[PDB]
């Protein structure tokens, strides 16, 4: 008997984001982006209504060391706080263990952000130096890669970011772009090549994108184990997909969104 | 039951998997290299399986008969009990999701356009505007639904020429599409995967290249038949093996490592 669904996302540009007037409006016409409109879509070809909820700690998902507890969105799926989570979420061997994955919606790598004239041209430029700092989101799959990486050059970043004082990472990506922006070169921020490319497209087109992606990877929608939506899902991601509808999405947010020409 | 060797089908593509120059003289999996064939090793390792690489029997990739409803190629081997396993370029596809599983994906791709150098082409709208120049895909597989299915108006537009164009734009394998645009002094244009077009363009005589953006955006995926117990350690697998940067090693040594055209 039809339930409504309650899908966890997270606000992160140009995925979801509160609309300008936001205050005046109630429930999901609050939010625009990327995913709400995916959320609109899966809903629509897999015959739920559903409620938009954002994350309550403002995280992607990792598991704790120490108490092996998952917070994030990811927490949020496994203790049965939401439903489904559609959101800019990778798709990672940890996750996948513990959570189900459609089929990639959006492929990405993780790249280098910098103020526009940094002298950096890649991963091995930031490894090999010392005057410029460099880091990455706290509790999601980037920081995570440099952690486990036992390529030489990845190794040595994260050997030196991971006692870097003070800390070089963030707690959300607009806190990782504002330092870029702000620290007249001397940071460099590690993120997603989806978020990087749409922020080097906004005012005040400061920064950019510099060597190649690190990584290639995908985000999915993520059910917890046992849904019966699981199914439904992946099948509605690759439909869209087929329909041509994903790729008109990124082009309504990423490049009909430019603002730097 | 008691552990039984898991039978793998694949297809003939290079570099996916290759007859070696001395297979006569070698026995079973020995006989065969390539992405994989090397991949293949790699799942099984990590998933505890003995396996056997088989040829698909048709050499066809898989599509469904419209009027008689029998899959063909490597998704008919799955769906008819042939196989275990299919590893190799399978395409992820929602017709096919509906009757297989699928890994998530080792590979990106996309269609692409694949010219012979100096040909007057930029893009698919180029193809779409014009017709001195042909153009036609694999007479069996994704690209060519893609083209059948499309409500996009330059694919559209494509496709009710190739549907009709005669003599056929359409070619039984990969290797007739390419020697095709080869010898046809710019007048064919071929349609194929970015990954197959990626290799031809590194190999010798260097007289294709690709051109254009990709039209979509999609991956391959090891495929099982429903119900299968390896579904789950596949899957887990594919992830463990791009994160330990596995498969990216594979595609450079097999497309760019001992690439030919410099
Ligand atoms: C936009 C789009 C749509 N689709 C449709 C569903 S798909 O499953 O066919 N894939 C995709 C896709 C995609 C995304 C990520 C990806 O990651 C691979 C990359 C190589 C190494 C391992 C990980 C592969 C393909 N991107
Ligand atoms: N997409 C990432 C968050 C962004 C990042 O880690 O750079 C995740 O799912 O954890
Ligand atoms: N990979 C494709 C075959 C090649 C193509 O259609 O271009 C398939 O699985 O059908
Ligand atoms: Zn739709």
């Amino acid at each position: 008997s039809n339930k409504t669904v309650v899908v966890t996302t997270i606000l992160e540009s140009p995925y979801v984001m509160m609309k300008k007037n936001h205050e005046m409006l109630e429930g999901n016409e609050r939010y625009e982006g990327y995913c709400v409109d995916l959320a609109a879509e899966i809903a629509k070809h897999c015959g739920f209504k559903y409620k938009l909820t954002i994350v309550g700690d403002g995280k992607y998902g990792a598991r704790d060391a120490d108490t092996k507890i998952w917070n994030g969105m990811v927490g949020e799926l496994v203790y049965g706080k939401a439903d489904i989570a559609i959101a800019p979420l990778t798709i990672t061997l940890v996750r996948e263990e513990v959570i189900d994955f459609s089929k990639p919606f959006m492929s990405l790598g993780i790249s280098i952000m910098i103020k526009k004239g940094t002298p950096i041209e890649s991963a091995e430029d930031l490894s090999k130096q010392t005057e410029i700092a460099y880091g990455t989101l706290d509790s999601g799959s980037t920081k995570e890669f440099f952690r486990r990486s036992k390529i030489a050059v990845f190794d040595k970043m994260w050997t030196y970011m991971r006692s870097a004082e003070p800390s070089v990472f963030v707690r959300t990506t607009a806190e990782g772009v504002a330092r870029v922006r702000k620290s007249k070169g001397k940071y460099a921020y590690l993120l997603e090549s989806t978020m990087n490319e749409y922020i080097e497209q906004r005012k005040p087109c400061d920064t950019m994108k510099v060597g190649g992606n690190l990584d290639s990877k995908g985000y999915g929608i993520a059910t917890p184990k046992g849904s019966s939506l699981r199914n439904a899902v992946n099948l509605a991601v690759l439909k869209l997909n087929e329909q041509g509808l994903l790729d008109k999405l990124k082009n309504k947010w990423w490049y009909d969104k430019g603002e730097c020409g």
